[PDB]
């Protein structure tokens, strides 16, 4: 699967790499998928806005094949949100996680 983090939070490369790594480990864990199938990215979009505001915000897009489990999907979004909250300085309310296939 694929996890694209689209955010206006400027994070240094090491913090980006470790964050994506923890996220991959959660995907692997929750979804039962070896790390060899997993793509991730942190796409820094300084002009990104939500709610009429350019304050820190993360849009997380998770693409799998996929579209199979709700409790896995719900638990994954929860882990990723928690991971992002913990690494980024972003309010939980300013993270949106979307699933697709």
């Amino acid at each position: 699967p694929c996890c694209e983090v689209i955010t206006n939070v400027n994070l240094p490369d090491d913090n980006v790499q470790s964050t994506l790594s923890q996220i991959e480990n959660a995907i692997s864990d929750v979804m039962g998928k070896p790390l060899g199938y997993i793509m991730s990215n942190y796409d820094y979009q300084k002009n990104l806005r939500f709610g009429g505001s350019n304050e820190a915000y993360c849009f997380v897009r998770i693409t799998s094949i996929g579209g199979i489990n709700r409790s896995n999907n719900s638990a994954l979004a929860d882990q990723i949100t928690k991971l992002l909250v913990s690494n980024l300085n972003v309010k939980s309310r300013r993270i949106y996680v979307e699933f697709r296939d």
